[PDB]
């Protein structure tokens, strides 16, 4: 709930929901230290076909414990206020689940 | 009022509103036998021909006393400030009414 | 000034701006007690061949001094900070002026 | 900085953005006592249907020192944080430039 | 974190967002040397009337030690909560990479 990460993770949900409504692809930097894999960096794309992740975005995720996913389609955006499942989530066309971070 | 359910409950509104404006359905995990019922969990879907609701959303509504409703068109969005009717409500194409939980 | 009403009025405004840009009409629970009439509740419809306000929206309204006004086509949307028109105002295609409450 | 005027100036930035992403013309109440003329009130006009500010929007301005501007196109939205040019700005098709008040 | 540069930089986030979902182009007053290149002023432009920056926009950028960039088509929108890479970023069709100021 602290500056500056509240605004970043806020854009995340904006990117999240924008992906789901517009159909636009994303790239994620997603920690495998949790199931679902919490997302750490998300990159909404408009253009660049098979050529997904920007070089910039790649360079900041190999440095990282996280993995990296390109050209994902986000067809479901989820919110849950039960406690044992509290938190944002995004699902792919391929039925893969990610938690969105929170800060 | 408080963080973090100020996040997911504002996300519930942003999800509700998207669906009412866009036409895209939602799947809820909602109270069943009340007026209004209350959503404990929503998912905003687009394409999604491998599942009405994603299995991530199904399973998590099987860990709850509440019940899973899926494929629902919402066609109205109510913001209300009178005394004992203050809150957020959505209506479905077929008359169902929910409250959008606040916190 | 304060929660939760801040969340509602905010939504009132989103609904306001939403009806202007899309055509989608609204139903209002309106105070003739001021001029222009202050908006106490707004329903936002996508729906169909309208029938009209949702029964839930009418029941809350008729428990109040407010007059119901239904299926209005909002064409103008104002923000004004002149020291006597200090507030928000939607304008219906019929001339009608409605303040958007604040809290 | 403070309530409720933050809300209206906030709308302006949302009304401004709505105007440019949309080209629905606007109506302005602006004070030439500055340059760019600072935006004291704006009206987002949709099914204006041959253009024309609302009698209500007009009246509010004629009673103030500002000056009414009608039928105008917004094509550029500017955010700037340069030390001598901190502020928000909108530009028309006729090259005209207005400043958006801050709150 | 303070007033009034968060209002602005937030509106930089929205312009940046908007140009990415809509294909609109922006012109940018940013630092000259920088990798990534931090944004000091962004202008969202529907058109195209006159291609390129607005005269207003130009003159606030010549006065500063900053680069004017004109008609950049943004392609990626990176919300990053990275440890070495925290903040928000956009990417241009040319693989240019701009940090969006925070405040």
């Amino acid at each position: 709930k602290d500056y500056p990460d509240n605004v970043m993770t806020a854009e995340m949900r904006k990117i999240a929901m924008a992906a789901v409504l517009s159909g636009m692809r994303v790239n994620m930097c997603a920690s495998p230290a949790s199931s679902p894999n919490v997302i750490w960096a998300i990159e909404l794309e408009a253009e660049g076909s098979g050529s997904g992740a920007s070089q910039f975005f790649k360079d900041n995720c190999n440095r990282t414990t996280a993995s990296l996913v390109e050209g994902v389609e986000l067809t479901k955006y989820i919110s849950d206020i039960n406690n044992n499942t509290d938190g944002m989530y995004v699902v792919s066309s391929t039925g893969g689940v990610w938690r969105i971070s929170r800060a």
